C-alpha cells in the first residue's frame, strides 16, 4: 500500500529526514532501478516516493524540470538527477566499499562500457513497440550487434563481471535492461555471446540484484497496462 | 607543418614518450577542442596528432573503435575516448588545480548542467546544414530555447560562470559550441540572455581560452571545405 504512486493532485512530500535520502522513482522504470541497485549495495538508508509517470503531480517539475525519475532529493533539500550521475553521487557521498574504481582509468573504463552500451535503451524501447514477426527479426539483430560488442569486452578482459571479477558499478548500471530481456523474448540474442550470457548468470545471483529483481509476471502486468496507456500501470500489483 | 592531419596509408606513431600523453585531435573538431582546453588549463605536456576524419588512418580504429576525436594514449598504451570522459580522466590524473569541484553534489551539479547543454552540440550539426532563411528562422528559435535554459542557470546560481565565480570544468566542456557561434551568424540568438551574453565575453578573457581560440578566417575556410566534402578541410591553413 505505501508504494503507491503519487499523481496529479498530491501533496507535495515534506522535507527529507537527516539521516535519510529520498529517492523519486517508479518500480518498473529501470533507468531508477539503476539508483536503487546503488542505494541496495552500500547500505544507504533511504525513502521511496513513487511517481505515476502517465499522471505526474505538478510539484514533480520542482524536483526535476525534465520529469523523469530517478530523482535523488536530500535532507539538505538538495536536487541530483539523471541516473548515471545519481549512481556516481551516492557512491562518492557514502561509506562502505566503492561501486567505481578508484584508479583514474579504470574509472574512465566503466565510462566507456556505459556508453558503448547506451544504444540499448533506445533499442528496448523500439522493441516494446515491435508490431509483428517481421520487425521482431530486426529487432533481434540490432540487439545481436549490440551484445556482441559487450561479449568483446568481457572477452578482452577475461573477467566475470564488466570491471573485474566483482561486481562492480558498470555492472549495475546495465542490469536492468538485462532484466526485463527474458519478458521481452529476446533471450535468444545472447546466443552468441556466452560470456554475456554467464555474466547475466552470475548477476542473478548477486544478493543485490536479487534483492531488487521483479518477476516476470510483475512485468507483463505493468508492460501490458504501459501499452494500453493505462494511468494505473505504474500501480500494477499496488 | 607539423600539424599537418595523418590519414589513410599514414604509417601508425610510435609509442607515446613516457612523461607525455598523446591527445589525437582535429583543429577544427568541438568536441576536441574540450580536451585541449582541459590539457591547456592544467598545464599538462602532451602531443597532439591530428586525424583526418574525412579519409581516416585505418590504424586509427585501433585507438578508438568508434572512429572519433578526441582520444587520449598515454605512455602504458592506455585509451581513453569519449570528450567529457578524456576531461573528467585528465582532471584526476595529473596535479594541479582540479577543474572539477571535489564536493559531490557540486560535481553532479556540473554534469546536469552537461547534460542539460547537450542538445547545443546536435543543433549547430543542424544550422552548419539549415539550406534558407527559413530554416535559419527556425534554428534561431530551437538555439534560443535552449540558452533561455542556460541563463536560468546563471540566473539561480547568480555567478559569472557555470561552476562559480571562476571558471571551471563545466565552462570548457560547453565554450566550444559558443566559440563557433559568431561564424554561424547566431550571435542575435543570446540577445535575450544577458548573462549568457556576459559570460562569454568573460570566457574570451580566459588565458586558456585565449590561448586555443580560432580566428573567423580560419574556421570559416574549415567550413567551407568540411561542406565541400574535401579531403583537405582538416588541414585548412596547413
Ligand atoms: N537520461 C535519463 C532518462 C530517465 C528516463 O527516461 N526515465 C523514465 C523512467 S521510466 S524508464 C524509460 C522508459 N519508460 C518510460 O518512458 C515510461 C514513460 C511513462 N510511463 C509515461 O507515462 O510517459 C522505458 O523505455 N522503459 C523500458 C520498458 O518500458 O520496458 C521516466 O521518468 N519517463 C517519464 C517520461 O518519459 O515522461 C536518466 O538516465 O535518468
Ligand atoms: N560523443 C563524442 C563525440 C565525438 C565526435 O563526434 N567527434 C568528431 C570530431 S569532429 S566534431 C563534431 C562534428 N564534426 C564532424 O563530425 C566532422 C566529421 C568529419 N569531418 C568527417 O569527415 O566525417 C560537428 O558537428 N562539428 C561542428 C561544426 O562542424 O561546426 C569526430 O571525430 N567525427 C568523425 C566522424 O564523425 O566520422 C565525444 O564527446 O567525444
Ligand atoms: N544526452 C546526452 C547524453 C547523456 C549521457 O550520456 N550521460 C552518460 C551518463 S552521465 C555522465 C556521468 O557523469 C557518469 C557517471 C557515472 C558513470 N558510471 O557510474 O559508470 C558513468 C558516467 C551516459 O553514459 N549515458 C548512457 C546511459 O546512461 O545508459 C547527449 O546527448 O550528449
Ligand atoms: N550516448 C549516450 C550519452 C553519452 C553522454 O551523455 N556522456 C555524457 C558525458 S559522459 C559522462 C561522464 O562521465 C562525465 C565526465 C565529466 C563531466 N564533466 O566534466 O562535467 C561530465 C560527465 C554527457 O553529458 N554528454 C553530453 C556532452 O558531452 O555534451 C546515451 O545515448 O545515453
Amino acid at each position: 500500500e505505501s508504494a503507491r504512486s503519487l499523481g496529479k493532485g498530491s501533496a507535495p512530500p515534506g522535507p527529507v529526514p537527516e539521516g535519510s535520502i529520498r529517492i523519486y522513482s517508479m518500480r518498473f522504470a529501470p533507468f531508477a532501478e539503476r539508483t536503487r541497485l546503488v542505494l541496495k549495495a552500500k547500505g544507504i538508508r533511504h525513502e521511496v516516493i513513487n511517481i505515476n509517470l502517465k499522471n505526474k503531480p505538478e510539484w514533480f517539475f520542482k524536483k526535476n524540470p525534465f520529469g523523469l525519475v530517478p530523482v535523488l532529493e536530500n535532507s539538505q533539500g538538495q536536487l541530483i538527477y539523471e541516473s548515471a550521475i545519481t549512481c556516481e553521487y551516492l557512491d562518492e557521498a557514502y561509506p562502505g566499499k566503492k561501486l567505481l574504481p578508484d584508479d583514474p582509468y579504470e574509472k574512465a573504463c566503466q565510462k566507456m562500457i556505459l556508453e558503448l552500451f547506451s544504444k540499448v535503451p533506445s533499442l528496448v524501447g523500439s522493441f516494446i513497440r515491435s508490431q509483428n514477426k517481421e520487425d521482431y527479426a530486426g529487432l533481434k539483430e540490432e540487439f545481436r550487434k549490440e551484445f556482441t560488442k559487450l561479449e568483446e569486452v568481457l572477452t578482452n578482459k577475461k573477467t566475470t563481471f564488466f570491471g573485474g571479477n566483482s561486481i562492480s558499478m558498470i555492472d549495475y548500471l546495465i542490469w536492468p535492461w538485462f532484466e526485463r530481456l527474458e519478458a521481452m523474448k529476446l533471450n535468444e540474442c545472447v546466443d552468441h555471446t556466452p560470456k554475456l550470457k554467464l555474466w547475466m548468470a552470475a548477476m542473478k545471483e548477486d544478493p543485490t540484484v536479487s534483492a531488487l529483481l521483479t518477476s516476470e509476471k510483475d512485468w507483463q502486468g505493468f508492460l501490458e497496462l504501459y501499452l494500453q496507456n493505462s494511468p494505473e500501470a505504474c500501480d500494477y500489483g499496488l
